[PDB]
């Protein structure tokens, strides 16, 4: 089944991101109320986005890394359908998360943005988890941090514990094909998009060339 | 001595200012939680540092990606301090940390859940001088404690040459635990915010840290 594609809103105000969703909101799977937009204007952003388009899947990328339980509420009252927790989190930090999903009948992913072992991505398994993103930090990619052999290696690895993997940090199109051959999820994609010449084209080309490299 | 940080963990304002009215001038420094920041986002670091100017207000976002952009906007609305957590890229706390020195602020890496001694070293080699040893609240939940090995670890992270803030469901009779420690910052949330009497439990604090250090 093809990669999803899912837009990154990582804009500090509500309007710079409709700037954004007015072109592409029917050209995407997935709408993501970005990290920095969560801090820009609060979980008001996951509420409005949701009630713009209440026929997508609302992200919320919190990358929750304590008060699971009281952070993914927030976020599920606002209508969210997934929250992200960060993987650093105390393990009982990501049930707490998932059982508040739960009964929203949302769901948790996994931001693997840091440090973290295989024993840890095991817990996560066990408790249920479904969804880690694979995610190549936008800081490391300014100090030069390219896709490589070890991340297609750990990719299939998570994937072959049970987790749908989704792949973000950057990516450009023509990363797309050093990903060929694994069942990715999703794919995320902020810059590429939003600061296209023509961000509907833009997306448009995401979803060609996934069409072909995973038809 | 020890510094006293109340944290606001609600939100909305509103809920927030029904702590500040009673304890702003009884603590020195005023937080604006996780919770507060994911409630209103980053007006409540504005608000907060326009009514409480005096006071060092930090902005508790967690900063795991995106280091130098969402510093900037926490500066931008005048925090003194951000938190980075411990499992952010290296290259997300020096990004935080360059921005923070272009308004004269500062970085907290945030110890909650996984990290290493490797790791602490690395902060101390980018430029970091404050660390923030937190329990976590839903380790607390679980039944986890403080303990000897928390105190070992305080005095570890002390020696390496971090100002270390202690905080996780701190009680005021938790304080004698971390005496011959130069503890920078005690945090309290809960057993300010919810206590009884607010200013009594603040200026309790106050007292044993001033009758302990
Ligand atoms: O969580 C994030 C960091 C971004 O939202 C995501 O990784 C994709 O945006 P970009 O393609 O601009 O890196
Ligand atoms: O980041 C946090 C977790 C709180 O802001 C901090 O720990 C103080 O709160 P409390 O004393 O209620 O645990
Ligand atoms: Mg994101
Ligand atoms: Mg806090």
């Amino acid at each position: 089944s093809l990669p999803m594609l899912q837009v990154a809103l990582d804009n500090q105000t509500m309007d710079s991101a409709y700037e954004t969703t007015r072109l592409i909101a029917e050209e995407v799977d997935i709408i993501e109320v970005g990290t920095i937009l969560c801090v820009g204007e609060g979980v008001r952003a996951v509420r409005d986005l949701k009630a713009l388009y209440p026929h997508k899947i609302v992200l919320a990328d919190a990358k929750i890394a304590d008060a699971g339980k009281i952070l993914s509420r927030m976020c599920f009252e606002a209508n969210a359908d997934w929250v992200t927790v960060i993987c650093c989190a105390d393990i009982n930090t990501a049930k707490g998360a998932l059982d508040v999903a739960k009964e929203f009948n949302g769901d948790v992913q996994i931001e693997l943005t840091g440090y973290w072992t295989w024993e840890q991505a095991q817990q996560w398994r066990d408790a249920g988890i479904g969804q880690v993103v694979y995610h190549r930090s936008r800081d490391a990619q300014a100090a030069g941090v390219a896709w490589g052999e070890a991340d297609i290696t750990a990719i299939k690895r998570l994937s072959d514990m049970g987790f749908k993997v989704t792949v973000t940090g950057g990516l450009a199109l023509e990363d797309l094909p050093l990903f060929k051959g694994i069942p990715i999820h999703v794919f995320i994609a902020g810059r590429s998009i939003r600061d296209a010449a023509s961000p509907v084209e833009a997306a448009r080309q995401f979803k060609r060339s996934i069409a072909e490299l995973w038809g």
